[PDB]
């Protein structure tokens, strides 16, 4: 349900959205349309889970990478400026936000980062990353720190993999291979030890994040950080300082990846022409960029006649001299898992769980495995958004290994079971990634039930076809307990074992014909089961669940409540006197899903 | 089925086994009977094992201290030596194997450690530990080393950890809740030795074989070793004194001075060939010459021998070091204690715990006695070599889980909690008996245990239980052990669990004291757990006919699973009949299949 007659944005905390709702009050005012700026925390993995059914927001702004993987889930709506519109913007902007032949979304501004430097500790700032430990030597003695950037993002830590070679896919005649990966070859693997050594060297830590950094070098406790045009506002609000050429490492440029800062239609939207005119009429003009780059600066931006403007800010002129040096990102929809991949070994070799060849041989792998599949999020609850994630799979990707730790659980196991094992704790950690939880092993505990991270929860599922996992903090979510299965009649038999009289009665009166309802309701048996037990620590059978179905106006996806027949008593907490889930028949499977 | 007319006896391998033979050899021409001597491995453990079985060896030789926990589990006979016979031993070797006013065994010689010094490279040997990492510097300088030892047993370092106050139980009786392992003393000691390590003046890895080789090539100057040992050297090159132990801080090392001892299995239909063999051919000045000659006994019990024997200058070594030292205890907590030190010694050395960590682990493992033989009882005594076990009736207060299994449980209940971490306490125990360090047991298909690379087992626990048997694969193919209290089984579930056939036959085949249906329930439950890890499939309890006997002694007896279904593997032949065993004691049902 996205409401008629308004518009809902989200763009990211980090940018100007204030300055955002501004140009909204004036959409408003001039035409009575009221405009809501939001910015959920990981909007940009967020954003799928929530379109997939049918819900979010009316526009979606991002750097322009993310939107081919919407665009491959259908989420997005064609855009189709007309020439004098396209003509205001630069062409290379267009580009960005073209894939499989369509615009995806309009672009809106150029990102890169850049060295920025306090000019009272530093009057010249490093030409090269390799002097940067004697600097560091030298301000430490002076209770200060060279430098602090955020280490839990590969976006700032890519510059210097990609320097001496390192690249995300191979392209050429306008086109990525996606089996070309160089993440692994020899200048990545020189970037990100240069990178470790400077953590073991005690020269920065590894747990440094976007507001370490950022407190660090506005408060004057380092000399230099890493960041984006959006930065400089906090900045100027405290420093006397310069943005500049990043660093050279092995006397090559760091090559930062370029973002074209994008927005997107929904595709689920009833104000596409809303958006449109929106983003047409009142952003992309003087005085709308004008609004929002004075909240917090964008960058160099796509509208020719303000960017004609902003090109004499000398700090743009340094965005743009690292955005040559460096490289506008792919939007291809494996962009995600490149990502996942590459952040994933950033955080495992600065932190001692992997060697830096062990991390980016993983990596070269990983950036094949795109999970962009929105199947299970069409059975989970959008309001709760903000504390669930996911993952899914529908094969098994080449060279998947599990943890160390977890190796020994599929030891001796049969092939089918050890691929699918480690395939859905592959989709485990992506999802645990999007809550902010670093890898971790899933063991298996009682009755098998697997085991978490501290204050999380969840459920895995793999049949044939699919893989998947959903997570969810604890904090929020008592349990999770998600089923996939093909969607086929059952076996000879299994339909009495696992039904009562009454279920056998009322669901194929209740769902369309088209439906294998045996099946389904099996599969919500199961996810009760899975939801159930790591709060009850007991057996619940097939014939202890009394489950009702309702179908939605699509006939393809519903809801479902469990009805327990035996004791509910939790260890702690309310009774699972019954239970609530959604259900949905798709791409030849059944997904089902609990969230309690 | 130990044999009628026949003795067979074990000792261990580092001991005179074939001056023993000898002694043997000598018997059967008198008597005609033929006596065989073996050295199993590990025997220490086996013993119990095989014994529990009515099994095993008529005589057995340990030090005294393992006894005490023998006769605890009802394993050994009463001897019963007329006044003449002990009159011609010394009162305190008799009062070593004195257990609950009974003497369970005949002493045979005590035995310390002492410091071995090779005088062509060392002829004033230090008189302190302090002196060895100086002295080590110096050799290392000339391709050597100053001293190896064996330091996988806990009896080699047990002596530097005494020295300056570290003991086992405090003792007119020994207090077992006062346990010193884990005072400033024994810190001390086990610090110095770890400090040797990490300075690289001893390996980590040292043992037995590699000390003793090390020594009598004349690689290293120093070992530190019993009386067993001298036949070797004197066969070696070298020229070697023996000598008291080093002091540390000031005073002297202390070891542990066992009683070499011969006990009778309570199981032997020989009992009186085997007094008579101890008492007229082995406790005399010639049989003891005979096994001496193989590899020197100590200061032996037999006062008449000793008198020559005391003579020799290493003899007068050993006696000096004994007495500095202290008698062990025989007290059954006593395996605990060594379980525990040799885990935390080992831990240390290596490095996967510091000394306060690994000293105040063993503080709480010395508390968790196993000496209990009821799933021993149901374990074929033909594979022990391939074959360990631990049970526990309680759980002791402290264990914890390794950290690699701690999230198994993390959000477990309590009583979950308890059973998982002594089961595995008991697992890391007969892993240990394997020589297999300590692993995590973490949970796979279906709950299987996850077993280290080579081995397989089965663990169980209920009400009054924990046990663990584990196995080397290359000999076993799959172990199902299971534990149920003996009570009825709740309504409805017999039917539920049994065939038809089996409701009839069982109860012709049980005496009138079992709870037969609770009998069959857990025999099916340890048959799944067999099947389980070589098939990776579900078997369910009417797709095994199990069919049961019970021996004469009416409270053990053998069963037959016949799998009903497809029996193919994973590898292997297919699963067709499995037998195990099954046994009634203390209030519970065992149940084990070994295939
Ligand atoms: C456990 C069970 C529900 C799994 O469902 P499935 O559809 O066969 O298999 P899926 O692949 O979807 O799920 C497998 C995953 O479930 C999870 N799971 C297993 N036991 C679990 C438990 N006790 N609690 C929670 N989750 C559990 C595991 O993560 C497992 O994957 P992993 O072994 O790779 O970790 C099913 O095998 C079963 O045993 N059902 C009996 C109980 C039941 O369904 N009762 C119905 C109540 S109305
Ligand atoms: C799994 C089962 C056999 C365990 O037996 P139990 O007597 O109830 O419980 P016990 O305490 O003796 O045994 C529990 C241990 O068995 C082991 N175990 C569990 N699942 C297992 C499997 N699939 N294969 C092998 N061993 C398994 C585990 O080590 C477990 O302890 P842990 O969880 O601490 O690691 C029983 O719970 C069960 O599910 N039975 C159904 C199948 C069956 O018995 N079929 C009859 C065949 S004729
Ligand atoms: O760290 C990987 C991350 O990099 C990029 O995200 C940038 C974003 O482009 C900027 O607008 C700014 O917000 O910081 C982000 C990094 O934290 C990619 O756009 C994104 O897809 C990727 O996950
Ligand atoms: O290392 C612990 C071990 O010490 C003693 O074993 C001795 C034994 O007494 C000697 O006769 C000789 O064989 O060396 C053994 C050490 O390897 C204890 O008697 C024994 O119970 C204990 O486990
Ligand atoms: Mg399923
Ligand atoms: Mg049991």
């Amino acid at each position: 349900k996205i409401e008629e007659g308004k518009l809902v944005i989200w763009i990211n905390g980090d940018k100007g959205y204030n300055g955002l709702a501004e140009v909204g009050k004036k959409f408003e005012k001039d035409t009575g349309i009221k405009v809501t700026v939001e910015h959920p925390d990981k909007l940009e993995e967020k954003f799928p889970q929530v379109a997939a059914t049918g819900d979010g927001p009316d526009i979606i702004f991002w750097a322009h990478d993310r939107f081919g993987g919407y665009a491959q889930s259908g989420l997005l709506a064609e855009i189709t400026p007309d020439k004098a519109f396209q003509d205001k913007l630069y062409p290379f902007t267009w580009d960005a936000v073209r894939y499989n032949g369509k615009l995806i979304a309009y672009p809106i501004a150029v990102e890169a980062l850049s060295l920025i430097y306090n000019k009272d500790l530093l009057p010249n700032p490093p030409k090269t990353w390799e002097e940067i430990p004697a600097l560091d030597k030298e301000l430490k003695a002076k209770g200060k720190s060279a430098l602090m950037f955020n280490l839990q993002e590969p976006y700032f830590t890519w510059p210097l993999i990609a320097a001496d070679g390192g690249y995300a896919f191979k392209y050429a005649a306008g086109k990525y291979d996606i089996k070309d990966v160089g993440v692994d070859n020899a200048g990545a693997k020189a970037g990100l030890t240069f990178l470790v050594d400077l953590i073991k060297n005690k020269h920065m830590n590894a747990d440094t994040d976007y507001s370490i950094a950022e407190a660090a070098f506005n408060k004057g406790e380092t000399a230099m950080t890493i960041n984006g045009p959006w930065a400089w506002s906090n900045i100027d609000t405290s420093v006397n300082y310069g943005v500049t050429v990043l660093p050279t490492f092995k006397g090559q440029p760091s090559k930062p990846f370029v973002g074209v800062l994008s927005a997107g239609i929904n595709a689920a939207s009833p104000n596409k022409e809303l958006a449109k005119e929106f983003l047409e009429n009142y952003l992309l003009t003087d005085e709308g960029l004008e609004a929002v780059n004075k909240d917090k600066p964008l960058g160099a931006v796509a509208l020719k006649s303000y960017e004609e403007e902003l090109a004499k800010d000398p700090r743009i002129a340094a965005t743009m001299e690292n955005a040559q040096k460096g490289e506008i990102m792919p939007n291809i929809p494996q962009m995600s898992a490149f990502w996942y991949a590459v952040r994933t070994a950033v955080i495992n070799a600065a932190s001692g769980r992997q060697t830096v060849d062990a991390a980016l041989a993983a990596a070269q792998t990983n950036a094949a495995a795109m999970t962009v599949g929105t199947l299970v999020a069409s059975v989970l609850p959008a309001t709760v958004f903000e504390d669930l994630a996911y993952a899914e799979l529908y094969s098994d990707p080449p060279g998947l290994t599990p943890l160390p730790e977890e190796a020994p659980l599929i030891a001796r196991s049969v092939a089918k079971r050890r691929n699918e094992f480690i395939t859905v704790r592959h989709c485990a950690r992506i999802a645990l990634d999007q809550l902010g939880v670093p890898p971790a092993p899933i063991l298996k505990g009682d009755k098998g039930e697997p085991c978490w991270p501290d204050g999380m929860v969840g459920s895995l599922t793999h049949c044939a076809g699919y893989r998947g996992a959903v997570v969810g903090r604890r904090d929020a979510v008592r349990s999770v307990g998600i089923d996939a299965e093909p969607h086929d009649v059952l076996p000879n038999g299994v339909l009495d074992a696992i039904s009562l009289p009454a279920e056998r009665a009322d669901m194929p009166r209740t769902m369309p014909a088209a439906l294998h309802w045996d099946r389904i309701l099996f599969c919500a048996k199961e996810a009760t089961y899975k939801a159930w037990f790591p709060l009850t620590k007991r057996w619940l059978g097939f014939e202890d669940a009394h489950i009702t179905f309702e179908t939605d106006s699509t006939g393809w996806t519903g809801r479902f409540v469990s009805r327990i027949l035996i004791d509910g008593s939790t260890l702690s907490g309310p009774p699972l006197t019954t239970l609530r889930g959604r259900w949905s028949v798709e791409r030849g499977l059944v997904l089902t899903a609990i969230v309690l």
